[PDB]
C-alpha cells in the first residue's frame, strides 16, 4: 500500500505571493478584495476582485517567453517553481521517469481568447498570433513545467469548474498510490477577472454588487449575501510516495489519506438544498480513508457567499457530523480572498494543511449575522487557536454538480 | 482486482451519427472532409475539415435546451445517449451512486466564447448571456449527462488537447478498478471548426492548405503531408467492472487491460525527432497490460498528417516493436476522418474495439508515397482482413507533450 504525503508547498494569490505570507494574512483577518483598474468597469455591476498584487516573474520566466503565455499559465508556473524549490527535489535521469504533474483551471487563459478574437474581429485572421492555441489551453501549466524541470512521468489536467483544484490533487495522489509515478506536481491555476469573465457571471447573477465596501462584499453564511466574490490565483503542492519521501529526509507537511468525489444530478449551475451530492463526498472521502466525522478537527468549506451554495454545505455537514458538528470548526477563507475558481481547491488544500502545522485555523471575516437555521461555529471573526488536531477535511463544489474533498493528517 | 470491460459504444463523427455507419465508412476508405460553409473563409489558408453532416438532436435535446449549450455539449451528450442505450444499464436509486462519468474536451465551447464576445464587444456586458459559462465550460459534458441519468458517482473531466480521449477513458477505469465506481460514461467532445480555432491552428501553420482537394488533404507519413485537418465529433465509452457487467448480461465488446501515460519534456508544440515521450507511453501501457509488444495486432496511431509528428511516432514503434515492427499493422483512420482534438482519442478506441470484433483492420487512405525511412506496415490503401488479433494498441499525443495509450483485449 502506498502512502501519499506532501512534501513542498507554493503559491500566489490575492492576500500574498509567498504561501507563509499568504497564511499570515488570513489569520489576520486580511482582505485581498480590491477595485478592478485594468479595464473599464463603469458598465459593469461588479467592479472589485481578488487580484494578485505586484507580481513579478521576470526572475522565472523571460519576456521573450512571457508572450506565448496567459496570466493563468504565468501564475501556475511561477507557483510551481516555489513548490518545486520547498520540495528541494532534485530530478536525475534515473528520476524523471516517476515524477509527474496534475494541474488544471476552470476556464484557463480567458484574457488571450478575448485579444486574439478582438484581432480577429479587427484585422482578419493574420492577425490571430501563433502561440494562441498553445498559451490558452488548460494543460499548459503543467506542461511548461514538466519541460522546465524534464519531468518524464504523468501528465494529466482536471478541468471541472470550481472542483478542478481538489480533483487534480486527488488523482495526483491515485496516480502516486497505483504506481504510475512516485512524486506528483499538483493544484490548479485561474485568471478569470477579465471583461468576459466578470461580465458573463455578472449575467448569471452570481456575483456581488457591492461596490461600496469592495472588502466586505464576501460574507459566508451572512444574512445579507448577495454572490460569491471573483478571485485570481494559483496553489501547487507537491505530493511524493512516503517512502520516496523519506529515504530522501522530505519535510513532510502531512500525509494525504482521504479523497472523494461525488456526483448532484440536480442542476446545472445550482446544488440541491439538501447538500445530499456535498454530503456524499465528504462521505466517500471518509470510507476511503477509514475514519470517523468526529475525528475531524476543521473543515475548509466551499462557502462561496451565495444564499443557496452555503445554506446546501451547512446542512451537508449537519448531516456528516451530526453530533459533533457543534465540536467542529467550519470556516470560509473566501470572505478574504474570494473564489479563485479552478484554484479555490488548490490554495485551500494548503490552508487545511498548515492549520495542521500551526493548529491555527483561519477565520470566516464578515460573518455578521449568521442566517436563521446556521447553528455551526464558522470560526466567526478572528483564527482560532486549537490543541490536538490530527485531521482537517477539504471541500470545493463546481457546477454540473461535480463534487470533491480531500482529507489530511498530521504526520 | 477490479477488470473494466467495455459495454457500450455512442459516437457523432465526420464520417457517420452513429456507430456502425461511421465503422463501415472507415472500413470502405471514405473520407468525411469538405468545405466549410458556415462562415467566411475567404481569408483562410485552410477552407475545409470534418464536420458533422445534417446532426439531429432535437428528439434528445430540445429547442429551449439547445440554447444553454455549446456544439461540443450537443455532440457530446447524443453520443453519451448513444452509448447508455447501447449498454441497456438500468439506473436505479439503489444503483445511482456507483455510476459516474469522464469526459472531456480540448478546449470545449469555442463557438459560444467567440459569440458572447461579438456581443460584448458590439453591446457591452448587458448583451452577455446568462448561460455564457456553463454553456463553454468543459465539464458540462459529464454535467448534463448525470443530470439526465442520475449519475452520482464520480465525476471528472480531463482537458489534456489531443490526449483528452485517451485520458478520460484511462481514469475512467482506474476509478472503477479503484472502487470509487461500477460503471462510468468516459470519451470526448470537440467542436473547433470556428473562425478562431480554424484561424488559430492556421497561425501556428499546423494545419494542411490543400483547398484543391480537401478529401487528399490528410495524408499520415505521405512525402507531401503539410499538416493535421480539424475534424468534430464526439466519441462516448460505457466501461464497467466485468463481475457487474456479467451478473447483467451485457454486451461485451472488450475489456481495457492496460493504460500508460508519459510526458515528453521537450517542446511546446513540438515532439521529440525521437518519439520517446511516445515510447516511454505505449511501454507503460505495456508492462500495465503484462503483456510483450508481440502480442500487439494493431496500432491505431495518433498520425496527424503532419512531418515531424509522423515521423516520431513511427520511430517509437519502431523503438517499441523492435523485431515485431514489421509484423504489426499501423494505420491511421485520420486520413478519412480528420483530427478530433479532445474526441480523437475517443473515437479512435471505438475504432481499436471494433477491429477487434470484426478483425478488419481500417486503411490510412492517401499513403501515395510514403516518405524515405517508415518501413512499417501502414496498411496502406484498403482495409485489411486479419485472425487471431487479440490485443490492440491505441495512441493519442498532445501539446505539452502528454501522452497516453490504450490496450485492448478481445474476451
Ligand atoms: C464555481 C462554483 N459554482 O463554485 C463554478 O463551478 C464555475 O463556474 C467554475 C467555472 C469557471 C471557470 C472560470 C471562468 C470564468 C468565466
Ligand atoms: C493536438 C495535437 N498536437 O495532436 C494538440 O495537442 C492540440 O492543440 C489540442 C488542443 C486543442 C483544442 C481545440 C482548440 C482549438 C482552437
Amino acid at each position: 500500500k502506498r502512502r501519499v504525503v506532501v512534501t513542498g508547498l507554493g503559491m500566489l494569490s490575492p492576500v500574498g505571493n509567498t504561501v507563509e505570507s499568504t497564511w499570515k494574512a488570513l489569520l489576520a483577518g486580511q482582505s485581498g478584495i480590491s477595485l478592478i483598474d485594468h479595464f473599464d468597469t463603469s458598465a459593469y455591476a461588479t467592479k472589485f476582485a481578488g487580484l494578485v498584487k505586484d507580481f513579478n516573474c521576470e526572475d522565472i520566466i523571460s519576456r521573450k517567453e512571457q508572450r506565448k503565455m496567459d496570466a493563468f499559465i504565468q501564475y501556475g508556473i511561477v507557483a510551481g517553481v516555489q513548490a518545486m524549490q520547498d520540495s528541494g527535489l532534485e530530478i536525475t535521469e534515473e528520476n524523471a521517469t516517476r515524477i509527474g504533474a496534475a494541474i488544471g483551471s476552470g476556464i484557463g487563459g480567458l484574457g488571450l481568447i478575448e485579444e486574439n478574437h478582438t484581432s480577429l474581429m479587427n484585422g482578419g485572421p493574420r492577425k490571430i498570433s501563433p502561440f494562441f492555441v498553445p498559451s490558452t489551453i488548460v494543460n499548459m501549466v503543467a506542461g511548461h513545467l514538466t519541460i522546465m524541470y524534464g519531468l518524464r512521468g504523468p501528465s494529466i489536467s482536471i478541468a471541472t469548474a470550481c472542483t478542478s483544484g481538489v480533483h487534480n490533487i486527488g488523482h495526483a495522489a491515485r496516480i502516486i498510490a497505483y504506481g504510475d509515478a512516485d512524486v506528483m506536481v499538483a493544484g490548479g491555476a485561474e485568471k478569470a477577472s477579465t471583461p468576459l469573465g466578470v461580465g458573463g457571471f455578472g449575467a448569471a447573477r452570481a456575483l456581488s454588487t457591492r461596490n461600496d465596501n469592495p472588502q466586505a462584499a464576501s460574507r459566508p453564511w451572512d444574512k445579507e449575501r448577495d454572490g460569491f466574490v471573483l478571485g485570481d490565483g494559483a496553489g501547487m503542492l507537491v505530493l511524493e510516495e512516503y517512502e520516496h519521501a523519506k529515504k530522501r529526509g522530505a519535510k513532510i507537511y502531512a500525509e494525504l489519506v482521504g479523497f472523494g468525489m461525488s456526483s448532484d444530478a440536480y442542476h446545472m449551475t445550482s446544488p440541491p438544498e439538501n447538500g445530499a451530492g456535498a454530503a456524499l463526498a465528504m462521505a466517500n472521502a471518509l470510507r476511503d480513508a477509514g475514519i470517523e466525522a468526529s475525528q475531524i478537527g476543521y473543515v475548509n468549506a466551499h462557502g462561496t457567499s451565495t444564499p443557496a451554495g452555503d445554506k446546501a454545505e451547512a446542512q451537508a455537514v449537519k448531516t456528516i457530523f451530526g453530533e459533533a458538528a457543534s465540536r467542529v470548526l467550519v470556516s470560509s477563507t473566501k470572505s478574504m480572498t474570494g473564489h479563485l475558481l479552478g484554484a479555490a481547491g488548490a490554495v485551500e488544500s494548503i490552508y487545511s494543511i498548515l492549520a495542521l502545522r500551526d493548529q491555527a485555523v483561519p477565520p470566516t471575516i464578515n460573518l455578521d449575522n449568521p442566517d436563521e437555521g446556521c447553528d455551526l461555529d464558522f470560526v466567526p471573526h478572528e483564527a482560532r487557536q486549537v490543541s490536538g488536531m490530527e485531521y482537517t477535511l477539504c471541500n470545493s463544489f463546481g457546477f454540473g454538480g461535480t463534487n470533491g474533498s480531500l482529507i489530511f493528517k498530521k504526520i
